[PDB]
């Protein structure tokens, strides 16, 4: 049923707030995988062939929680991992989980601004960075982290999302064009939703929290 | 695509409306969604049921379904002998096909839990609940579908008739196990998608071409 997460107390984040930022990443890498549109530009990628669904990881959540927890201008950001960071203005009304939900579709809309009607979507570079680690084939583990700071340029909602593997260099190939629900590149895999996904992923998510 | 006889006369368009349909009873069911869009009534509200799996076409079936409603006679020539469902709808002059195919399959779901009582165990076998019980058998995976319109005497009628692998249900007989929406075990390499089982032998093979 419900995600486990399963992340210490200490992380000072709900489930909730942790299913609206994996569910942002699975949703945009199913746009990707089914060519379907992103945003509400170019604005349709794809397809992509072994697109996997994307689960948390706890550790790159409080690395992700680290980077923006100081609410300093600037933030302590660890470049020498794969992160996307975004900030969102607040309002007198600004409700949390409205916020949490919009932010991240920013990175989104950033890069597709970056696209020119040549540019190889899938092709790394770094005017399309944040879409780039949320679309990379080959991550599969994502941790993010919000804070409403008070900077001394005002206050803002902060969104750190730190991502497993390595940083994505000029040319790497950020996904592979081929058609939807084609997955092959792991034992035992599965689609559902556009989006590929291997049995022991599926075991290991349902795993009850210890 | 099918990859049923042409002599069947049908279109896949018309066997993926029946097919989803039957999908979409068994995920309702597994998941305990409202399966008429009616949510008050609890007796709309069936299940969770574990190791409820998606169903697949059989050509054959759709022969034999074909063959218990061509000859447009009173009585049809249903064969009791197999698991089958069967439904006449009155048409009216400005009816559609494929919306009546959409619609009538529901009069199975419709007349079934007409006849739950309150206290009713809606996963045992009884004849007052038939038509439901064959498209939610858990022990079957196998249906196939047909139509007509029928010019009978007493009327212009929408004809459908879907026949079922396995056995006829009896008394008592468990029709789907209660438990929790995708707990799939009862095959291996299993998994589940939108509240269905499946195996990746079955996706394997359906996705076959012709
Ligand atoms: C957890 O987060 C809330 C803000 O959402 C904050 O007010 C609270 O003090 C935090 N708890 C700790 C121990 O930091």
């Amino acid at each position: 049923a419900e995600a486990g997460f399963c992340c210490p107390a200490d992380l000072n984040q709900t489930d909730e707030a942790r299913k609206i930022f994996l569910d942002f990443h699975n949703q945009v890498r199913r746009d990707i995988a089914g060519a379907s549109p992103l945003l509400n530009m170019r604005n349709v990628l794809g397809p992509a062939k072994n697109m996997y669904r994307m689960d948390w990881d706890c550790n790159l959540e409080a690395k992700a929680k680290a980077m923006i927890w100081p609410c300093t201008t600037p933030l302590p950001i660890d470049t020498s991992i794969p992160q996307n960071l975004a900030q969102w203005l607040l309002f007198q009304n600004s409700q949390e989980n409205e916020v949490l939900t919009q932010t991240p579709w920013s990175w989104v809309t950033a890069s597709l601004r970056n696209l020119q009607p040549d540019t190889e979507a899938n092709i790394y570079n770094w005017q399309i960075r944040p879409l780039s680690n949320i679309a990379n084939w080959q991550n599969l583990k994502v941790g993010c982290a919000h804070k409403v700071c008070k900077f001394p340029t005002g206050t803002n909602m902060v969104v750190s999302c730190a991502y497993g593997g390595e940083v994505l260099q000029d040319n790497e190939v950020v996904w592979d064009k081929g058609p939807t629900c084609m997955c092959n590149a792991y034992p035992n895999s599965f689609c559902c939703n556009n989006l590929c996904d291997t049995i022991a992923a599926a075991t290991l998510r349902n795993q009850p929290c210890k």
